[PDB]
RNA sequence: AUGAGGUGGCAAGAAAUGGGCUACAUUUUCUACCCCAGAAAAUUUAGC
């Protein structure tokens, strides 16, 4: 209701929203009426990375998966050929987020092998995953790494789990069984509590 | 002529039994990957 829009929108000829009116609006018009929600989406955008420009709000963009982006889709049309990421809306517009033409506001952002498409499993570096194209987007910035768990993080996490009872073997609790989880899991997060949630 | 040729004709149906070929899925199927993802939907024959 604070946010509010500075041109006129145009649904359909019966259908539109005005200069001036709060964006939650259009966001109610892409909620009821779906045809309009990809086209309510990219308003959204195209409003919220210029508004922030003005100063009125501090913006955050935090994309999961952020890969996908600049790779390719198993999205086919009716005579059975490929559809490339561009030509689609929702991922256009939201390409032209990641790019630093605009302030007040930060963009993070968080790869993903899981679920990407076209990717061997153990890649897991930003060029690897992103592509020439994708590198090229988002280059210039900052990468941060995400390792498995050190040997404090490794013994709080058990801790944690124990405290809420969840390892329920007898040697779980044990030195012997900590060691045989540290080995079996190497400290990585994931497989750490995927094997801890049947134990 | 138990050799070589010409002409036409010869198309088959019933059960009772034996075998063979196909698909038969949720511990499944399609895509990415090659395993941390997303969507769909009783008799009797052998072997160890
Ligand atoms: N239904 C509707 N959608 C709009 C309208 N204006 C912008 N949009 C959508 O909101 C997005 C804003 O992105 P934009 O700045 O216009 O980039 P552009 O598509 O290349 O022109 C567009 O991609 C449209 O999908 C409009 O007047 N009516
Ligand atoms: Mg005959």
């Amino acid at each position: 209701n604070q946010i509010k829009v500075q041109e006129k929108y145009v649904w359909n000829k019966r259908e539109s929203t005005e200069k001036g009116s709060p964006l939650g609006e259009v966001v109610e018009q892409g909620i009821t009426r779906v045809r309009n929600a990809t086209d309510a989406v990219g308003i959204v955008l195209k409003e919220l990375k210029r508004q922030s420009s003005l100063g009125m709000f501090h913006l955050l963009v935090a994309v999961d998966g952020i890969n996908a982006l600049w790779g390719r889709t198993t999205l086919k049309r009716e005579d059975k050929s490929p559809i490339a990421p561009e030509e689609l809306a929702l991922v256009h517009n939201l390409r032209k987020m990641m790019k630093n033409d605009w302030h007040g506001g930060a963009i993070v952002s968080a790869l993903s092998q899981t679920g990407s498409l076209f990717k061997p499993r153990k890649a897991y570096l930003p060029q690897e995953l992103l592509g020439k194209e994708g590198f090229d987007a988002l280059d210039p910035f900052i990468p941060i790494l995400v390792s498995n768990y050190n040997p404090k993080e490794f013994e709080s996490c058990i801790q944690y789990y124990l405290e809420n009872n969840w390892l329920q073997h007898e040697k779980a609790p044990t030195e012997e069984g900590k060691k045989e989880l540290l080995f079996l899991s190497n400290a990585n997060p994931s497989l750490l509590e995927r094997h801890c949630a049947y134990l």
